Protein backbone atom coordinates (compact mmCIF):
# COMPACT_ATOMS: atom_id res chain seq x y z
CA UNK A 1 0.00 0.00 0.00
CA UNK A 2 1.31 3.84 0.66
CA UNK A 3 5.28 3.35 1.03
CA UNK A 4 4.86 -0.07 2.04
CA UNK A 5 6.92 -1.35 -1.15
CA UNK A 6 6.37 -4.97 -2.04
CA UNK A 7 9.60 -6.58 -3.04
CA UNK A 8 9.56 -7.37 -7.03
CA UNK A 9 11.37 -9.71 -9.06
CA UNK A 10 13.77 -8.69 -11.91
CA UNK A 11 11.84 -7.54 -14.71
CA UNK A 12 15.00 -6.30 -16.60
CA UNK A 13 15.53 -9.25 -18.53
CA UNK A 14 11.73 -9.93 -19.76
CA UNK A 15 11.40 -8.74 -23.14
CA UNK A 16 14.86 -10.71 -24.22
CA UNK A 17 13.22 -13.78 -23.14
CA UNK A 18 9.70 -13.11 -24.21
CA UNK A 19 11.12 -12.95 -27.25
CA UNK A 20 13.46 -15.78 -27.21
CA UNK A 21 10.72 -17.82 -26.29
CA UNK A 22 8.31 -16.53 -29.37
CA UNK A 23 11.37 -17.41 -31.88
CA UNK A 24 11.36 -21.03 -30.38
CA UNK A 25 7.70 -20.78 -30.99
CA UNK A 26 7.92 -19.49 -34.58
CA UNK A 27 10.55 -21.98 -35.52
CA UNK A 28 8.16 -25.34 -35.01
CA UNK A 29 7.38 -27.54 -36.96
CA UNK A 30 3.31 -27.58 -35.93
CA UNK A 31 3.84 -23.09 -35.91
CA UNK A 32 2.27 -22.98 -39.59
CA UNK A 33 -1.52 -22.25 -38.23
CA UNK A 34 -0.14 -19.66 -36.25
CA UNK A 35 2.12 -17.64 -38.07
CA UNK A 36 0.06 -15.58 -39.75
CA UNK A 37 -3.24 -13.56 -39.03
CA UNK A 38 -6.46 -15.78 -40.18
CA UNK A 39 -7.77 -14.52 -43.22
CA UNK A 40 -11.00 -13.04 -42.19
CA UNK A 41 -12.50 -12.43 -45.66
CA UNK A 42 -11.82 -16.03 -47.10
CA UNK A 43 -12.26 -18.10 -43.89
CA UNK A 44 -15.94 -18.37 -43.21
CA UNK A 45 -17.22 -17.96 -40.04
CA UNK A 46 -14.04 -16.82 -38.02
CA UNK A 47 -14.42 -12.78 -37.94
CA UNK A 48 -18.26 -13.56 -36.41
CA UNK A 49 -17.16 -16.48 -34.03
CA UNK A 50 -13.54 -15.70 -32.91
CA UNK A 51 -14.04 -12.12 -30.93
CA UNK A 52 -10.25 -11.77 -30.56
CA UNK A 53 -8.17 -12.83 -33.08
CA UNK A 54 -4.31 -13.11 -32.36
CA UNK A 55 -1.43 -14.97 -34.22
CA UNK A 56 2.51 -14.73 -33.52
CA UNK A 57 2.92 -12.34 -36.27
CA UNK A 58 0.78 -9.85 -34.38
CA UNK A 59 2.67 -10.92 -31.00
CA UNK A 60 6.03 -10.20 -32.54
CA UNK A 61 4.64 -7.06 -34.02
CA UNK A 62 3.32 -5.96 -30.44
CA UNK A 63 6.40 -7.33 -28.65
CA UNK A 64 8.56 -5.30 -30.73
CA UNK A 65 6.86 -1.68 -30.58
CA UNK A 66 6.47 -2.08 -26.46
CA UNK A 67 2.88 -3.26 -26.53
CA UNK A 68 3.25 -5.61 -23.62
CA UNK A 69 3.37 -3.55 -20.15
CA UNK A 70 4.70 -6.64 -18.48
CA UNK A 71 5.04 -10.75 -19.35
CA UNK A 72 1.40 -11.39 -18.10
CA UNK A 73 -0.04 -9.66 -20.98
CA UNK A 74 2.52 -11.55 -23.29
CA UNK A 75 1.47 -14.54 -21.97
CA UNK A 76 -2.30 -13.90 -22.43
CA UNK A 77 -1.86 -13.35 -26.06
CA UNK A 78 -0.07 -16.46 -26.76
CA UNK A 79 -2.51 -18.54 -24.59
CA UNK A 80 -5.32 -16.58 -26.68
CA UNK A 81 -3.99 -18.24 -29.70
CA UNK A 82 -4.13 -21.68 -28.34
CA UNK A 83 -7.97 -20.83 -26.79
CA UNK A 84 -9.17 -19.36 -30.32
CA UNK A 85 -7.68 -22.41 -32.01
CA UNK A 86 -9.78 -24.88 -29.92
CA UNK A 87 -12.96 -23.09 -30.40
CA UNK A 88 -12.98 -22.90 -34.15
CA UNK A 89 -11.17 -26.72 -34.56
CA UNK A 90 -11.89 -29.93 -33.88
CA UNK A 91 -9.23 -31.81 -31.33
CA UNK A 92 -8.77 -34.37 -34.11
CA UNK A 93 -7.72 -32.25 -37.06
CA UNK A 94 -4.65 -31.33 -37.84
CA UNK A 95 -4.73 -27.31 -36.90
CA UNK A 96 -6.50 -28.88 -33.80
CA UNK A 97 -3.58 -31.49 -32.71
CA UNK A 98 -1.70 -28.11 -33.75
CA UNK A 99 -2.71 -25.97 -31.32
CA UNK A 100 -2.83 -28.39 -28.30
CA UNK A 101 1.34 -29.23 -29.11
CA UNK A 102 2.33 -25.58 -29.45
CA UNK A 103 0.21 -24.67 -25.83
CA UNK A 104 2.10 -27.50 -24.27
CA UNK A 105 5.61 -26.04 -25.67
CA UNK A 106 4.36 -22.78 -24.78
CA UNK A 107 3.76 -23.33 -21.15
CA UNK A 108 6.76 -25.79 -20.31
CA UNK A 109 9.06 -22.92 -21.91
CA UNK A 110 7.52 -20.59 -19.59
CA UNK A 111 7.31 -22.50 -16.16
CA UNK A 112 11.16 -22.94 -17.34
CA UNK A 113 12.10 -19.20 -18.59
CA UNK A 114 10.42 -17.84 -15.55
CA UNK A 115 9.19 -20.02 -12.17
CA UNK A 116 12.12 -19.68 -10.60
C1 LIG B 1 -5.37 -21.40 -36.78
C2 LIG B 1 -6.63 -21.43 -37.68
N1 LIG B 1 -7.82 -21.59 -37.10
C3 LIG B 1 -8.93 -21.63 -37.81
C4 LIG B 1 -8.88 -21.49 -39.25
C5 LIG B 1 -7.65 -21.32 -39.89
C6 LIG B 1 -6.47 -21.29 -39.09
N2 LIG B 1 -5.16 -21.11 -39.69
C7 LIG B 1 -5.04 -20.49 -40.93
C8 LIG B 1 -3.71 -19.73 -40.98
C9 LIG B 1 -5.05 -21.54 -42.04
C10 LIG B 1 -4.64 -22.82 -41.78
C11 LIG B 1 -4.66 -23.81 -42.81
C12 LIG B 1 -5.09 -23.48 -44.13
C13 LIG B 1 -5.51 -22.15 -44.40
C14 LIG B 1 -5.50 -21.20 -43.40
O1 LIG B 1 -5.97 -21.76 -45.72
C15 LIG B 1 -4.96 -21.77 -46.71
C16 LIG B 1 -4.53 -23.18 -47.06
C17 LIG B 1 -5.47 -24.18 -46.44
O2 LIG B 1 -5.08 -24.54 -45.13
Amino acid sequence: SMSVKKPKRDDSKDLALCSMILTEMETHEDAWPFLLPVNLKLVPGYKKVIKKPMDFSTIREKLSSGQYPNLETFALDVRLVFDNCETFNEDDSDIGRAGHNMRKYFEKKWTDTFKV
